This record gives structure tokens, C-alpha cells and sequence, in this order.
């Protein structure tokens, strides 16, 4: 059997690049794939970059990408709120890019007592005072928001903590975990994907990196799933993160361009 | 009973009894200063993960209380010596401010990096930053002892609530499924065990004093020694009935100061 489908949901950072530098079968990949006629949505849980960014980084590595090919954390999270409630009062503990997107979407940025929403995404700038007002936020019972649940970022010196260090904080203080989770592998943003694709699952091949992200993604779609080895696993770790994290793919391919001959 | 035992012996909180930061509560103050005139033992136990002993005790004595080394027993202090008492001059790595710093070097410990260490050492700090968290992150998952100098989830400053110590060990929790390995302070067992070992006394003959139910009485109900608690902190005449039930316990006595449970002798 093939992973031969309608659409892709395919996820950026260890399958198509690495950063901001291309892989090159992860390029080859997705070029050969669009030739075919395949539809295309790229899935990212980045909570620090705008579509915009990562629309040019796409580009950059070479691709002709449309903003409806492109879905992340930030803009996803932004629209999620706007959706709910237009020109949304929201108080984040993210960073500049989530907050371009919050206020492209029409949103308005303020402090924890004005709020409306709690919009946790990832800081490198964190701090204690930042951490008091989403703590106060979260008392106040306000609809609270995630951009992703990344509990540790894979980065090349070593571990650093995601945007669930926040999220980690703030249950164990307060007891509350957000009311609405975005990135993978929730549904939230997988279902958003499904939509802009205008494809049901059976038709969609969920590709990625990660077992606990992007397979667990795919699963909670009912999608198939497809593990490359171009980023967090690799052919040395991938029996043990299978076991560490529970789930098999239903294929694993070296790379994007692996999996694409195999539909020849 | 609207009258207290005669203990030979008192464990008591400082921030809410006693002072409220640096500014004196002068009801607390002249309790313990009554207590002190009938002989009784004291020893202030703190859960304050930033200062020093040197630093408490000097603000005891600004207070204009006469106190000694072995009167204060706050989690600083209290965790740096649980540690070397188990590993003599152990290597360790935390995530603590200047006054955990001062006492883990006080007590023969060596500050190294995440790396080297042998222990994390969790305490509050109000300069955390994503490089400390880190370092942090690391320390734990290399699977190394792990103590936290208190389990403080929210501290109850005079402007608000802020994040305690807790805030930390939550972070870590979620990101690598690890708990601290020991919790210091209150309402663990372990600074308060310290605690009566200072004082000589078995619990019977101690009670536990203090301004948070969750905090305070559940330290005393942990060692099975009689708890008080009193109005002048977090704990209020208003809000002491929401306080038993939001925090599931029932302190054994309530008066409105450390003065008034001293007049009820
Ligand atoms: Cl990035
Ligand atoms: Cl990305
Ligand atoms: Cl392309
Ligand atoms: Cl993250
Ligand atoms: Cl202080
Ligand atoms: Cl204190
Ligand atoms: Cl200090
Ligand atoms: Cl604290
Ligand atoms: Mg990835
Ligand atoms: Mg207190």
C-alpha cells in the first residue's frame, strides 16, 4: 500500500527545512508533489512567527506557496479568536509575531485585567511579572487560549522548553489547563486544515517529523500518517521514540522524497 | 476551645503573624515577645525560598525582637543543610536567588552548572528567564536528586497574588514528568521534623502557629502537633469559614493575634 491521497497536511521544520536552511529532499519533495496535482496545506506549531514570515521562508527554499497553503499557531490562534468574538480584548505571554497576527485579525492588545482572552504562546523573553499577569488572567476564569502544547523544543544544543513550559505553570498553580489548545497534535488546528483543503480525512496524509506530534496529529483526524526521518527521528531513535510515545506511523520514509516515489 | 493548652514549645510563621514583609505586626511582635517572658521555646519557621537566615534574622531583631541562629529555621537555610547532611560539599545547580545562593554556599555546597550538578535545587526568583528555565529543564532531565526549597504555588503578597516557588516545580512537572524528589518546605514533613528537632520536643508538647490553613495547619496536622491560626494574614475573620472549605482542614484554634492565643493561656 501507498500513501497516495488528495491532500497533504505537511508539517515544516524537520521535513521541509530545518530553521531557516532547506532540506534538500524535503524541497525535491513537495515540488514533485505539487507538480502531481496534489493538494497542499503546510501545518506549523511555530507560536513566535508570522504566516508572513514563514510564507517567505517557504519561499526562500524555493516553493511557490499561497497564504491558503500555509497554516500556523499564531495566525490559526488569532482567527480562532476572532471567529469567537470581533475585535477581541486579549492579554498574551507571547512574543511579536503571535501578536502581529492577533492584531491583523483585528484583536486588541492589553493588559490581564482588560482582558477578555489568555493567549499563551512561547517567550524567549519570559519573565516573572509576565508570568503574575497570566496568572492573575487565569484566576479571573477568562477564556484562555494556547497556541500550541510543545512541551520541550528540539534544538540543536539540547532541549529548551516549548510553550508548555507556560501552559505546565500556570495548571499547577491554578488548576486550569487552557480551555482551547491550537497546534498539533489537537484537533483544533488539524480540523482547520481539513477545511481550508476541503477534504475529509480519508483523503489526507498527515506528514511529519515528531511521533508525538505530528503521527498523534494524524491519528486524531483519523488520517493516515507518514514519519519522515529527516528531523527529530532518525533511523537510530525511531524503535525507541516509537516506544516512548506509543504510536507507529502507518508508513516511514528517509525523507518528503521517499514517500513521493513511492507513489510512482 | 476559646482557651490554649500550655505548650512547652511553638513552631511559628513570620510572614502574616509576626511582620508582613519588612513592616512589623505589633500584636504578633508583642506575642512573641509574651511567650519569650514565660519560658516557652520558639522557633520561627519560614518558607521563604529568596532570604538568608542572616537577612530574617536581621529583620526579627528590626522588628525589636530578641532572637538567636537557632530561632530561625526558614526553607533557605533549611534546604542547603538537608543537603549536606546527605552529600557533604555536594555540586549543585538552582534555580534561586542570591539569599538560597548565600545558604547553599554557607553550607559547603559548590554552584555549578546543569551539567556537573548532583542536585537542582528549586527556589523562587523574581529575575527567572527562559535561559535559567533551561538549564533548568536539563538539570532534569538528566534525572539528578531534585529538591524544592518550598511547594508554594501562589504567594500571597500584599498587592496581589504571585507566583510561589511552585510556579517551577509545575513547569518542570509538565515538561518532563518529574516532581521534586524532597519538598522542604511546609507544609512538608521535612523542615517541620527539622523544626522539632531544634525545639527537643515531640509534638505533643508543640503548636503550630500561622496565618494560611493550607500552609500553616496542615504542616501541624502533618506531624500530629496542635494547630493555631491566626487573623492578622492571609486568613481573615470575613473569609475564615470560605478558608476551612476551600482548604479542606480545620485548625484546632483561631484567635485574632499570637497576642490573643498568649492571653488565652
Ligand atoms: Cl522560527
Ligand atoms: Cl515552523
Ligand atoms: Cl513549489
Ligand atoms: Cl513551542
Ligand atoms: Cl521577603
Ligand atoms: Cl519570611
Ligand atoms: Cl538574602
Ligand atoms: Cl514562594
Ligand atoms: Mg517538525
Ligand atoms: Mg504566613
Amino acid at each position: 500500500m501507498m500513501p497516495d491521497k488528495k491532500g497533504y497536511i505537511i508539517d515544516i521544520d524537520g521535513v521541509i527545512g530545518k530553521s531557516v536552511t532547506p532540506i534538500p529532499e524535503g524541497v525535491e519533495g513537495v515540488k514533485k508533489l505539487k507538480e502531481l496535482g496534489k493538494k497542499i496545506i503546510f501545518v506549523s506549531n511555530n507560536s513566535t512567527r508570522s504566516r508572513r514570515i514563514l510564507l517567505e521562508r517557504l519561499r526562500s527554499f524555493g516553493l511557490e506557496v499561497g497564504e491558503d497553503e500555509i497554516l500556523v499557531a499564531t495566525y490559526a490562534t488569532a482567527r480562532f479568536i476572532a471567529r469567537e468574538k470581533p475585535n477581541a480584548k486579549v492579554f498574551t505571554t507571547g512574543e511579536e509575531g503571535l501578536i502581529e497576527e492577533l492584531r491583523l485579525a483585528g484583536l486588541e492588545i492589553v493588559d490581564y485585567d482588560e482582558a477578555e482572552y489568555l493567549v499563551v504562546g512561547s517567550n524567549r523573553k519570559i519573565n516573572f511579572e509576565l508570568m503574575t499577569k497570566a496568572l492573575r488572567a487565569c484566576l479571573r476564569g477568562i477564556r484562555y487560549i494556547a497556541t500550541n502544547p510543545d512541551r520541550i523544543f528540539p534544538a540543536e544544543d539540547g532541549p529548551i522548553p516549548g510553550t508548555g513550559m507556560i501552559i505546565g505553570a500556570l495548571y499547577w498553580m491554578t488548576g486550569r489547563e487552557p480551555d482551547v489548545v491550537v497546534g498539533k497534535p489537537s484537533e483544533v488546528i488539524m480540523r482547520e486544515a481539513l477545511d481550508i483543503l476541503g477534504l475529509d480525512a480519508k483523503d489526507v496524509a498527515v506528514v511529519g517529523d515528531q511521533i508525538d506530534v505530528d503521527v498523534a496529529a494524524g491519528k486524531a483526524i483519523g488520517a493516515e500518517t507518514v514519519l519522515v526521518l529527516t528531523g527529530v527521528t532518525t533511523r537510530e531513535n525511531l524503535d525507541q521514540m516509537i516506544e516512548r510515545h506509543g504510536l507507529k506511523p502507518d508508513y516511514v520514509f528517509n525523507s518528503l522524497k521517499d514517500m513521493v516515489e513511492a507513489l510512482e
